[PDB]
């Protein structure tokens, strides 16, 4: 099954609460929530190799990984981490993150392709889960 495509966000829930856990002050949280409403995700999937480009109006980032192989990226609030993605089912994967330096909330993310053709991303910090839903452009 295939995540490849150009995805545009239709719903973003609990993102402010996630950023709050991660220590972001209120004005930056509000501006970040607004930036998230413009989020686009481009995915190229080849077997278990993924190329992902996530962008908003003024920023773009590339995430490249192979399932089961450690890689480096950043947490949501922007701290370098070591990440490891595993499948949880046919169309859902889970990424566990570990800070390269220092300490903080336990963070992770998941990506799921639903039977109805939506892409669901969750991002977690401790007890707080943000859910974002995308459809194909
Ligand atoms: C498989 C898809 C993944 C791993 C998507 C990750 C997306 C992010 C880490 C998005 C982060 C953003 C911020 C930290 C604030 C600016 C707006 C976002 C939503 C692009």
């Amino acid at each position: 099954p295939n995540f490849s495509g150009n995805w545009k966000i239709i719903r973003s829930e609990n993102f402010e609460e996630l950023l709050k856990v991660l220590g972001v002050n209120v004005m930056l949280r509000k501006i970040a929530v607004a930036a998230a409403s413009k989020q686009a995700v481009e995915i190229k999937q080849e077997g278990d190799t993924f190329y992902i480009k996530v962008s908003t109006t003024v920023y773009t980032t590339e995430i490249n990984f192979k399932v089961g192989e450690e890689f480096e990226e950043q947490t949501v609030d922007g701290r370098p981490c070591k990440s490891l993605v595993k499948w949880e089912s046919e169309n859902k994967m889970v990424c566990e993150q570990k800070l390269l330096k220092g300490e903080g909330p336990k963070t992770s993310w998941t990506k799921e392709l639903t039977n109805d053709g939506e892409l669901i991303l969750t991002m977690t910090a401790d007890d707080v889960v943000c859910t974002q839903v995308f459809v194909r452009e």
